[PDB]
């Protein structure tokens, strides 16, 4: 037998599905979602981290004049002065007084932290769906896992269980983002080879062990202090580090309906948005002939006292008959209220206590158990608590709601005088259709 | 669960009172005045002999 149902995108509220089947006892299966995770692509667009900045010692010169010759490196830079007079410890460097030279050039280069620590920014763009599932099946609990996309099908207990498409293909992600070690950001990085300086990107790199890179740090060189011998720079202050000072909230906070991420690999999860189509092909061993299952006779229902709230507040008690000593389902064909339980043992004239949730304040309602209804009427009061911790969706009440004795009272507001001004003016039109025939 | 009641100011009468919660037996307490007292305040005046 196959059975297609649909369920909220929620997380940790179990949810019971009805399965009938003529000329078998009817089954009801409780589901639960343990977790949802949403895998984004990949495509590494490039990496970054600090740099390094090589200033060989600087060339010296006296009674005549360096020059500069360029070199294939990146950001490289070279200046001469002159006039310079340099001092060491034993004395003067050389005697030309203002004759000399000094030559200066300086690069930059990755460093070898990057091998360890760095940034990497991605344009990861689609997803795909993976779940956990918790079912009540023959008495037990048994986990399935499955790609919740509506293509991986899976086999358990010698029943087919199919999962997704997910309803909704919204993500918490973005087309482009950028990964720390364990933190994840949406923020447009700039174009690779466009690194502004000062900020992330102001050097690129392809990967982390690529020898090619790409920089922009505006080194210029300096006329060195007089009557000293040294390199002055005007090394651009790296962005890198820097935006790691200034990150912000991570995407873990500010995701919508707070998909719990992850990284290696990166995931978004536990998120509640759209709902899930589940198709069970479930094999007829499980399915029982309604002859096997013990009747049922003499039904009667009570609730001693409900209290409505977000946990299972209700409490009604019912007497019954049955044929004989078996288990039997029992569920609540009003989406309005829930029930706890799934089946329960029936002996014969005896009786039972169901522990329920609704939203009602009112509560009046049937409950189906062996193939029979029985109704249920109380009136519950609101709990003293205002916010729970734990969640809890079952109990949910749309804008109908019931009225319950202030029901009685608009029924006794609806009532209106517009039959008799419609009398009135019947009366009054025919006392005239004397003169009045068919204008 | 907090319950809030009124009694007379009277010593030796028992008093009933009934405390109900809703998903639960209700249960109804009885409590007695043992005896009740008053200290004023005390600013000795002076005295005398
Ligand atoms: C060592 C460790 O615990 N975590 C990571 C390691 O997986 C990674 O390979 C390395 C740089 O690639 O950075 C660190
Ligand atoms: C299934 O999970 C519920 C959750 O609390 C647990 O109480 C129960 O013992 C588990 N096993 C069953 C229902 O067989």
């Amino acid at each position: 037998y196959e059975h297609v149902t649909v369920i909220p995108n929620t997380v940790g509220v179990p949810y019971k599905t009805l399965v009938n089947r003529p000329g078998y006892s009817p089954m009801v299966l409780e589901m639960e979602l343990q977790s949802v995770t949403l895998e984004p692509t990949l495509s590494l667009d490039y990496i970054t981290c600090e740099y390094k900045t090589v200033i060989p010692s600087p060339y010296v010169k006296c009674c005549g004049t360096a020059e500069c010759k360029d070199k294939s490196l990146p950001d490289y830079s070279c200046k001469v002065f002159t006039g310079v007079y340099p001092f060491m410890w034993g004395g003067a460097y050389c005697f030309c007084d203002a004759e000399n030279t000094q030559l200066s050039e300086a690069h930059v280069e990755k460093s070898e932290s990057c091998k360890t620590e760095f940034a990497s920014a991605y344009r990861a763009h689609t997803a795909s769906a993976s779940a956990k599932l918790r079912v009540l099946y023959q008495g037990n609990n048994i986990t399935v896992a499955a790609y919740a996309n509506g293509d991986h099908a899976v086999t358990v207990k010698d029943a087919k269980f199919v999962v997704g498409p997910m309803s909704s293909a919204w993500t918490p992600f973005d087309n482009k983002i950028v990964v720390y070690k364990g933190d994840v950001y949406n923020m447009d990085y700039p174009p690779f080879g466009a690194g502004r300086p000062g900020q992330f990107g102001d050097i690129q790199s392809r990967t982390p062990e690529s020898k090619d890179v790409y920089a922009n740090t505006q080194l210029v060189l300096q006329r060195p202090a007089a009557g000293t011998v040294h390199v002055p720079y005007s090394q651009a202050p790296s962005g890198f580090k820097y935006w790691l000072k200034e990150r912000g909230a991570s995407l873990q906070h500010t995701a919508p309906f707070g998909c719990q991420i992850a990284t290696n690999p990166v995931r978004a999860v536990n998120c509640a948005v759209g709902n899930i189509p589940i198709s069970i092909d479930i094999p007829d061993a499980a399915f029982t002939r309604v002859v096997d299952a013990p009747s049922v006779t003499d039904m009667s229902c009570e609730v001693p006292a409900c209290t409505h709230s977000s946990d299972f507040g209700g409490v009604a008690i019912i007497k019954y008959t049955a044929s004989k000593k078996g288990k039997c389902a029992v569920h609540s064909m009003t989406n309005a209220v829930t029930i706890r339980e799934a089946d329960v043992e029936v002996e014969g004239n005896s009786q039972l206590q169901i522990s329920f949730s609704t939203a009602l304040a009112s509560a009046e309602f049937r409950v189906q158990v062996c193939s029979t209804q029985v109704h249920c009427a109380a009136a519950c009061h609101p709990p003293k608590d205002h916010i729970v911790n734990y969640p809890a969706s079952h109990t949910t009440l749309g804008v109908q709601d019931i009225s319950t004795t202030a029901m009685s009272w608009v029924q006794k507001i609806t009532g209106g005088v517009g039959l008799i001004v419609a009398v009135a003016a019947l009366i009054l039109i025919v006392v005239l259709c004397v003169s009045f025939s068919r204008h």
